[PDB]
C-alpha cells in the first residue's frame, strides 16, 4: 500500500529552484545529508542519556557512504534517531517551509545555492545530483517506512519490507546520469575532506567490488 501526497507549494517550488538554477558547485550536496545524519546521531546520542534502553536497536553510532555503480547509487546510511510517519508526511514539511521562504529571499539579495544549510533545508540539495531520492527510515517509536521523491510535486510513502535496519536513515541517491562523479572513490573522499573533516563520527566509504 503506496501513499501519494502532494509537496507543500513552497517545497515545491524550492525543489525545482534547485533543479532548474545553473550552478556548478554540486558536491556540497554531499556535506548537507552528513549534516543530517551527525545531527540525527547528535540527537539519539543525548535522549540515551536519560534513557538507555533507546540504544537497544543499536549502540554502534556512525555514517557510512556506498556507492554503486551498477545502480547508480549513491547511500548515505546513519545509524541517527530515524524519522516517524508524522515527520516524513507533516513535521518536516512545517519546518522547511519557513526555512523555504528565507532561503529564496536570501537567494533574490544575493546568496547562492550552497547557503542551502544555514536555513535549514539542506536535505533538499540531494536534487542538485539525484533524480530519484528514496529514504528508508526507522525510529525507535515507529514503523521502518519507505519515503520517496523525483520532485514534481509529489512524495510518496509506504511500510518498508525490505531487511530491518534497527535505527536510523538511508539516504539513496539515484543519481543523475552526468552526476557518476559522485560514485568515484577518490572524489567522495576529496568532498568529504574538503566539507565534513570534523564531523563527530565515524564515515566508513565503502569500496565497490
Ligand atoms: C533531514 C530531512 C529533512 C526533510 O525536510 C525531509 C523531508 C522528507 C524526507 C526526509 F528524509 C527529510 N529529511
Amino acid at each position: 500500500e503506496v501513499e501519494t501526497f502532494a509537496f507543500q507549494a513552497e517545497i515545491a517550488q524550492l525543489m525545482s529552484l534547485i533543479i532548474n538554477t545553473f550552478y556548478s558547485n554540486k558536491e556540497i550536496f554531499l556535506r548537507e545529508l552528513i549534516s543530517n545524519s551527525s545531527d540525527a546521531l547528535d540527537k539519539i546520542r543525548y535522549e540515551s542519556l536519560t534513557d538507555p534502553s533507546k540504544l537497544d536497536s543499536g549502540k554502534e553510532l556512525h555514517i557510512n557512504l556506498i556507492p554503486n555503480k551498477q545502480d547508480r547509487t549513491l547511500t548515505i546510511v546513519d545509524t541517527g534517531i530515524g524519522m516517524t510517519k508524522a515527520d516524513l508526511i507533516n513535521n518536516l514539511g512545517t519546518i522547511a517551509k519557513s526555512g523555504t521562504k528565507a532561503f529564496m529571499e536570501a537567494l533574490q539579495a544575493g546568496a547562492d545555492i550552497s547557503m542551502i544549510g544555514q536555513f535549514g533545508v539542506g536535505f533538499y540539495s540531494a536534487y542538485l545530483v539525484a533524480e530519484k531520492v528514496t529514504v528508508i527510515t526507522k525510529h525507535n517509536d515507529d514503523e521502518q517506512y519507505a519515503w520517496e521523491s523525483s520532485a514534481g510535486g509529489s512524495f510518496t510513502v509506504r511500510t518498508d519490507t525490505g531487511e530491518p535496519m534497527g535505527r536510523g536513515t538511508k539516504v539513496i541517491l539515484h543519481l543523475k546520469e552526468d552526476q557518476t562523479e559522485y560514485l568515484e572513490e577518490r572524489r567522495i573522499k576529496e568532498i568529504v575532506k574538503k566539507h565534513s573533516q570534523f564531523i563527530g563520527y565515524p564515515i566508513t566509504l565503502f569500496v565497490e567490488k
